[PDB]
């Protein structure tokens, strides 16, 4: 399994490579040494914040603050990398930037965004689209692997299989960003998990021929896409794909008589050139690209890295296999080596004002590959017969205008000729009959250039058309979220901010800029100044979306989603009318090739209006193909893909601040996760919320029953305000920011009790003691003292006699704490605190053996008495039941104590019940076989017999053990009787073992006062010794 295998490409290509922060409390934040430039950022740590505002030091060596509101907070180095950023605490500008940079630059081109997949053009191959790798993600869900366009491109699939749904993938972004690459992949994937199959590689060829004929080299992209698409992979009932269908839009027609500097014509002419037979060369006529006026003005007839003739080979193959036959193709290339005679076609002066044709070597060409009359052709070009009433009069054009008409011809050549390449491969492909499918688009986003026109006016208002798509859909998952949740919060639909824009353009009632372009195209003496004119009365000053420019009396504004753009009036009225000469369509109309004829008398192909149609724009047909395509997006579930271009100098590993950064903020990218910042964008399952900050609040169980209860226990222990959240059914809801300050406080918190893991270790440990053992668990395997003993063994006066106050009447955690002579040199008061009872100070220590029988009123839930003392030794003590149903559970109780290796067992046994069939001791040896973790302590050794002596156990004999053994003596009933007390009685223990007989020789090693500071020594150094382990397992359970 290559998901698991780390030494597999799929780890090398697709995953991020491979206690500190934990202890640390340091905080870090984005800023831009200068203001003024915004897109660079420094990395400044955090050194004090007030009520509203921070303080940071910036590498450049300077305090520095700002407002808590406009602070730019860095992420945890832990979450550099990550797969998908919604899980980010702050999702600021440089933060965003920075995830992308710190993948991008391990090839991680792949990143999501929520409901956004984003992809930054790497500019370099990357081997993560083989089949192995497409093998890999088949099935797989989203959380399952790691970001990719084949990842979401199974959950689309799934999707339509699983919900009998239509889905679609918007892949969008900046020329050259990478739309179209990743739009292959998507193709490639779902033709090999739904599918090497005939119609497979129909439909996987039909891409190549497409390209040919509707791609170019720009400034921008050696293989730049110059028309959009909409591909519809269809698949039947059972997912098998069983069609495919192909719409294209804005094809950029102009190119194929002009191209600016460096920039080359549509891949097929320099293809045919270079990839054509010799027979071919001959029967077309052809040349070199350099004796071609539509191929040498460029100065550019070739691409790096690309072979045109191996391409031109890699065309005719697809041809052939999508099923065009070779008459077609030939025909095909006919009409594209015409389209190039018809260019080289040098109309001069005549002797008059109109034009005349010196040579007829190009027209003639022409005429030979179309399969025209070259003399009709010629008379059609620079003599059209227009009508004058009731008949044709023969209007000689001049040079401009007989060499636009012929533009005009070749540009509806090659419009034509793209429109019937579609329809053929519609034909082969497309089923009218289809259980579902997936649509992609591939298309050029929002254009904003120095100059534009009519064109770029189009593409904006389809990607105003498609944002719009984009945040209505965000609005209604997150409608249909709080409505499922049960959440009261109402937004304003997100696409409403569109519709002024649209209509502005696209409106009816009142007319917007398409319906006066329209109107003014069928008027009579009508001019782009008179169109000008006409849209600055209708809206200039009177609209909010439009400007009428201060100089500039050819432009007009029209404020965007992404921003202003200016257009260009100029040539509005041809462009929307495409006129062409009929004695042209004549002329072609009775041609002798079969291809030529359909391209002019195809309906559906021929012309915009349909057989019994009125005449229609190409304006109004656009407006009309869009809402086509939104209509069928609108029937779908749409998933979204936001590509990104690194820099632009095509260059890899050469990721540019203000390029990516400016992307990210008309992409949408940062706006698909600001659009909700209004209401309650986080949410999490309680369950989920509880496993996580459970240690935020006392008596929280990381895993609670009821896991709503604990979470509202935490949010209020931590004070927060209620308006900032929401109950949900399954999961609690927060406002912007929110959850990040309680993520905060959990990070404080962490720092706070681990910190000391790095002398006063006994605090420490007594803190993740009452953190989390307080529900009577050690998943810490705290290093601890555990006493164990009978109930008879007088263990408790052990307890009592080290405490030096009788205080005793559940496991009892007892943690003293030595306190210092007061500073003025008194002797401060004595005190204890239960964990149960956070502010309450005992100073009485009756009440305290009171509070204990009260609380206990056998459990696992241990008590936690702490008791603060100028008479007790620094030490923590866990005292367990003395050892039927009740006599199982407390055997079970200790068990599970002594159990652990962390834990060093003192066994208590009374000196006046020998010493062989002990209890403690029984099990002492049980759980520590070797007794190196096992303290004796001999009690009631005044309570022996005559000559009964214990030396033998008290020298380390009758039974030995590591640490050893000590004696001791405690009141006695009549003590207790009488006024004697504890810390009095001691003063009689240590003259009993100083003048003994034989005990006086180890008195130095016994009696309470002995005892109580070897327990503190041995606490000491094996809190030291397990300090190493215990910081892993800390760490572990925290993440
Ligand atoms: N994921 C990718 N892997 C390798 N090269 C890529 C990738 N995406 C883009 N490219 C490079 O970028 C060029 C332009 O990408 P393209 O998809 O054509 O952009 P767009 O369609 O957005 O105009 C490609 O032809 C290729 O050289
Ligand atoms: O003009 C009426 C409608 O026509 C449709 O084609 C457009 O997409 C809509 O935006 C417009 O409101
Ligand atoms: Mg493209």
């Amino acid at each position: 399994d290559p998901i698991h295998d780390r030494t597999s490409d799929y780890h090398k290509y697709l995953k991020v490579k491979q206690f500190k922060l934990t202890v640390s409390d340091k905080r870090y934040i984005w800023y831009n040494p200068d203001p003024k430039e915004r897109d660079s950022y420094e990395c400044g740590e955090i050194v004090s914040e007030t009520s509203d505002s921070f303080t940071f030091k910036t590498v450049d060596g300077q305090d520095r603050q700002v407002k808590k509101d406009d602070a730019n907070q860095r992420n945890p180095i832990k979450f550099d990398g990550v797969e998908d950023m919604s899980e980010l605490s702050y999702l600021n500008e440089p933060a965003v930037f920075h995830n992308l940079r710190v993948r991008y630059n391990q090839d991680l081109i792949y990143t999501y965004s929520g409901l956004f997949l984003v992809a930054v053009n790497p500019f370099k191959r990357i081997p993560i689209y083989t089949q192995e790798m497409v093998d890999i993600f088949k099935g797989r869900r989203r959380n399952e692997v790691a970001p990719h366009i084949f990842a979401i491109s199974d959950v689309a699939y799934r999707s339509m299989l699983d919900d009998r749904q239509n889905q679609s993938l918007l892949i969008t972004g900046e020329s050259g960003a990478g739309k179209t690459e990743n739009t292959k992949k998507v193709i490639q994937y779902l033709a090999s998990v739904a599918g090497s199959g005939v119609l497979e590689q129909q439909i996987l060829q039909a891409n190549p021929i497409l390209e040919a004929f509707g791609n170019a080299k720009t400034t921008r992209n050696n293989n730049s896409s110059r028309f959009g698409k909409f591909i519809e992979i269809q698949f039947n009932s059972a997912g098998f794909i069983s069609g495919a269908s192909i719409q294209s839009y804005l094809l950029e027609k102009s190119r194929v008589v002009f191209q600016s500097e460096t920039e080359r014509n549509y891949h097929i002419f320099y293809q045919l050139l270079a990839g054509a037979t010799a027979e071919e060369k001959k029967a077309l006529h052809l040349a070199g690209p350099e004796s071609f006026n539509y191929l040498n003005q460029s100065g550019c007839v070739d691409i790096k890295g690309v072979s045109d003739s191996e391409e031109f080979k890699i065309t005719r193959q697809a041809m052939d296999i999508v099923g065009f036959s070779q008459e077609e193709q030939m025909s095909i290339f006919k009409i594209i080596a015409g389209i190039l005679h018809l260019g080289n076609i040098k109309f001069e002066k005549g002797a008059g004002e109109g034009a005349v044709l010196k040579d007829k070597t190009a027209l003639n060409a022409a005429s030979t590959v179309f399969g025209v009359n070259p003399s009709v052709l010629e008379k059609a070009l620079m003599e059209p017969r227009i009508l004058a009433g009731r008949d044709l009069v023969a209007q000689h054009l001049n040079v401009e205008k007989s060499s636009s008409s012929r533009d005009a011809l070749v540009k509806a050549l090659y419009g034509r000729l793209f429109l019937w390449l579609v329809k053929k491969i519609n034909n082969v492909l497309c089923q009218e009959r289809k259980a579902y499918f997936i649509g992609v688009l591939d298309i050029s986003g929002f254009e904003i250039f120095k100059v534009n026109s009519f064109e770029q006016l189009c593409i904006n208002y389809t990607n105003e058309k498609l944002q719009q798509f984009f945040n209505h859909h965000m609005f209604k998952l997150e409608q249909e979220e709080y409505l499922k949740e049960k959440i009261n919060w109402t937004f304003i639909d997100f696409g409403l901010d569109s519709q002024a824009t649209i209509d502005l353009i696209d409106g009816r009632q009142p007319p917007g800029i398409l319906a006066l372009l329209d109107e003014q195209s069928v008027f009579p003496n009508a001019t782009d100044n008179t169109l000008i004119t006409k849209l600055h009365s209708h809206f200039s000053k009177k609209n909010a979306k439009y400007e009428e420019p201060r100089f500039s009396k050819t432009e007009f504004g029209v404020t965007h989603y992404a921003g202003q753009v200016m257009y260009e009036i100029q040539d509005w009225l041809e462009k929307n009318k495409d006129p062409l000469q009929q004695d042209l369509e004549l002329c072609f109309k009775d041609s002798s090739d079969n291809v030529v004829t359909k391209l002019f008398n195809d309906p559906n192909i021929a012309s915009r209006a349909k057989k019994g149609a009125n005449f229609i724009t190409v304006a109004a047909q656009y407006k009309e193909q869009l809402a086509s395509l939104m209509a069928t997006l609108e029937t779908t579930n749409p998933h979204f893909v936001r590509c990104i271009i690194p820099n632009n100098k095509q260059l890899p590993a050469k990721l540019e601040d203000k390029v990516v950064l400016d992307q990210l903020r008309c992409n949408g990218v940062l706006e698909g996760i600001r659009i909700t910042r209004k209401g309650f964008p986080n949410r999490i399952i309680y369950a989920d919320f509880v496993k996580r900050y459970y240690l935020l609040a006392p008596n929280v169980p990381r895993d609670a029953e009821d896991s709503q209860k604990a979470t509202d226990a935490v949010l209020k222990h931590l004070n927060i305000d209620p308006e900032q959240y929401r109950f949900g059914i399954t999961k609690i809801f927060f406002r912007a920011g929110q959850l990040a300050r309680i993520e905060e406080a959990r990070e404080q918190r962490i720092s706070e009790i681990t910190r000391g893991l790095v002398d006063q270790l006994i605090p420490v440990i007594n803190k993740l003691q009452d953190v989390f053992n307080t529900l009577g668990s050690d998943p810490l395997d705290l290093p601890q003292i555990v006493v164990v003993g009978s109930q008879s063994s007088g263990k408790s006066s052990v307890l009592e006699n080290i405490v030096g106050r009788d205080f005793l009447p559940r496991p009892l955690i007892l943690q003293l704490t030595h306190l210092p002579i007061a500073d003025d040199g008194s002797q401060t008061q004595e005190w204890g605190e239960f964990l149960h009872k956070p502010n309450d100070m005992f100073y009485d220590f009756s009440e305290i053996r009171e509070e204990i029988i009260r609380d206990t009123d056998i459990s696992a839930q241990p008590i936690n008495l702490k008791i603060y003392s100028p008479h007790v030794v620094n030490l923590t003590l866990v005292d367990l039941p003395g050892i039927t149903d009740i006599e199982q559970q407390i055997r079970r109780m200790v068990m599970a104590y002594i159990k652990k290796q962390n834990a060093i067992i003192v066994a208590v046994t009374p000196a006046n019940t020998d010493l062989a069939n002990s209890d403690a001791l029984q099990l002492a040896k049980e759980v520590d076989p070797e007794g190196k973790r096992t303290i004796g302590v001999i009690t009631k050794l005044d309570l022996m017999d005559k000559g009964t002596d214990a030396m033998e156990v008290l020298t380390g004999r009758v039974i030995p053990l590591t640490l050893g053994f000590i004696g001791v003596i405690n009141r006695s009933q009549e003590d207790i009787i009488a006024k004697k007390s504890i810390r009095e009685s001691l003063k009689s223990e240590i003259l009993y073992f100083k003048n003994h007989p034989i005990y006086k020789s180890i008195a130095n090693r016994s009696g309470t006062a002995y005892l109580s500071k070897t327990l503190n020594k041995l606490l000491m150094f094996h809190i030291r010794d397990t300090l190493p382990d215990l910081k892993v397992k800390v760490s572990k359970m925290l993440s």
